[PDB]
């Protein structure tokens, strides 16, 4: 899929010069149409399905008239100017290769702004850990899984969307960028989104990629459901990760469940206690009822891990339609560090990959 | 504070008959004004600060013109009719005592519709259990506290507002009314609110009053913040309970924190683990920032209970402005029943009362 580019200028010599170079030297990557009339350019966007329009800076382009996902940039003769009328400024007289790369940027930005979670086989798997059973170790098991899969050679991204999430207890890395910066970038309708997001990525000692915790916990209240969807879509859009592991607080809100339903697999953690088992089946019963909604399908994508399971005091749930893939005991007098180390040796984490 | 009542009818004989009886035999409880003109009656509501207007059924009263919290009912000659134009129907020719009691009902309904949590000394104390530390035993400790206080002779109401709340594990009672009925009554702009709410009340074997869990967990998603405030206000409005114990899921949402700030005391539960301690201080830091809002004051009303505290593995937080009132250990191989029994003997539950 080549990028279709429209060029709008009164300098025909310039238009011919670019379209001539682009439709020969870059004909494998681009397909370029040129215009001297604004009305012809705008209606051609819709008709030819153009992905990037670049207009000369004196034009005032209303991008609502495109009637299509299509990026906008302005050509200029003025150096040192990053934006013109809120869009990327492209210097006419730099090297064509540099113009080309700016066009790719404008295309990328436009794609990144409407990214959404994908189930295509060439995108990262999205695995969401969640549980209605408090303190059963869901976050620890998710972190352990990320490490376990990193240990096997997977390129793993770890995303923690809890208000009081403990990302920084589990993973450490140099750098001052946090999830707060990620959120800011997603909310500012601003350019270079995907590069900004990539600059916030840290990498743990064991090779797990992640964003460190927001500077203060209340920051995460700023992220919407649309935003999480766009963020995960954008992480898949980076074409680097095998797997995205998301630690998501469980609840029965319809929008939470629609997000959950976009997971390739849902892993639920449970300790098999009386209150845990009861809580889970309370969740299960209402999920089933809510699966009457077209956009909600959850139970068929869930697998269960028992964690902190007492031989003497816990009991697995029977007669439910959720496969148990594994169990871990309750480690006595253990630190977080120790528990995670013990967990990463659990063979059942491989089952999440297949 | 006597109820001020306005009567609107074209039958002056009838108006005189009632106002004569009411302003003599019921002059201690009521203060009654009568009208034959609609405009005089309506403007008198605002001016005299009338609490209940009763108009003859042929009148069409627009209660938005009252410009005041004031109940509306209709006088009728027709038996077997509960409502007229959406309001309580009052039979003219039943006993005056029965008319009186209907007026009290209309007044009560009107008060119940705008009930809100009170901090007055003659209303039930509102004690909210909440915690950002998952699975530390917050709900168990709240139930244990309710039982402990019942055991001392307190009239205790227990309210559980978790989606997957475990009320029915902790308390059992005969009856088919659940919290679902409570929610329905609060949402239907309908009469006898306080009597409807009272009909849903069950009483545990140990004397704790409560509403059993919603029929399905998703029902509780229907209750708003305004609704919880009105419900608790209405439970205080019943003038029966010393204390209302509320199990409320913690979060940093402003509306959650405004509700929390109406508590007379907030009890936070923590196990002193590394992840628990970390989560709490993440919450604390953002609460402090959010206390810049006028309607949020939380930290100064909090006390901490350590539950499941390991001598070997837990540590209390130092250098914080939250008083620890007590601690409980982690009971080994214990059922819910056993844990609660052991907890109700904790002397520190008395400190919640003083
Ligand atoms: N297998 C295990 N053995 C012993 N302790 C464990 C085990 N797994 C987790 N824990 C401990 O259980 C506690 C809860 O862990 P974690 O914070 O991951 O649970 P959660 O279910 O994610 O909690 P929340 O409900 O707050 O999300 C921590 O103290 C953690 O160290
Ligand atoms: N003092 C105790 N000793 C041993 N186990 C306990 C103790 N208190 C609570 N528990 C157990 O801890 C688990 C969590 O209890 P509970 O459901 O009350 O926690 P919670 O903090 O309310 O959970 P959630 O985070 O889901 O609200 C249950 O298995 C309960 O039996
Ligand atoms: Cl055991
Ligand atoms: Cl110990
Ligand atoms: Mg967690
Ligand atoms: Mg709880």
């Amino acid at each position: 899929m080549k990028i279709k580019v429209a060029l709008l200028d009164k300098d025909k010599e310039y238009l011919d010069r670019l379209t001539g170079v682009f439709n020969t030297k870059y004909a494998d990557k681009l397909e370029v149409y040129s215009f001297t009339d604004e009305k012809n350019a705008i209606e051609s966007v819709k008709e030819y399905r153009i992905d990037v329009l670049i207009a000369e800076e004196d034009f005032n382009i209303d991008k609502s008239e495109f009637k299509r996902n299509c990026g906008l940039a302005y050509f200029t003769g003025t150096p040192g100017i990053e934006l013109i009328k809120d869009e990327i400024a492209i210097c006419k007289y730099q090297r064509v290769d540099v113009i080309f790369k700016q066009i790719l940027g404008v295309y990328s930005d436009m794609a990144a702004n409407v990214a959404t979670i994908s189930g295509e086989n060439d995108k990262s798997s999205v695995v969401i850990f969640t549980s209605p059973c408090g303190g059963v170790g869901t976050s620890t098991v998710a972190a352990a899984c990320a490490i376990a899969h990193a240990n096997m050679g997977k390129k793993v991204f770890y995303l923690n969307i809890e208000q009081c999430g403990t990302t920084d207890v589990f993973f450490q890395a140099e750098g001052n960028a946090t999830m707060s910066d990620v959120i800011y970038s997603l909310k500012s309708r601003k350019a270079n989104l995907l590069l900004k997001l990539e600059s916030c990525i840290k990498q743990s000692q064991e090779g797990v990629s992640y964003f460190s915790s927001t500077k203060v916990a209340l920051d995460i209240l700023e992220i919407s459901y649309a935003d999480i969807d766009t963020l995960i879509g954008n992480i898949q859009g980076m074409d680097n990760y095998d797997e995205i592991i998301v630690d998501l607080p469980f609840s029965l809100e319809i929008e939470k469940l629609k997000l959950l339903s976009k997971a390739w697999r849902i892993i639920v953690v449970n300790d098999g206690s009386q209150l845990s088992n009861y809580k889970f089946m309370r969740a299960y019963e209402s999920v089933v009822l809510l699966e009457q909604n077209d956009d909600i399908n959850i139970i068929r994508n869930m697998n269960m891990i028992y964690n902190k399971f007492s031989n003497k005091n816990s009991e697995m749930l029977s007669n439910i339609s959720i496969k148990t893939i594994g169990g871990a005991p309750r480690y006595e007098h253990a630190t977080v560090r120790q528990i995670i180390e013990a967990l990463t040796k659990m063979e059942f984490f491989e089952e999440i990959l297949q």
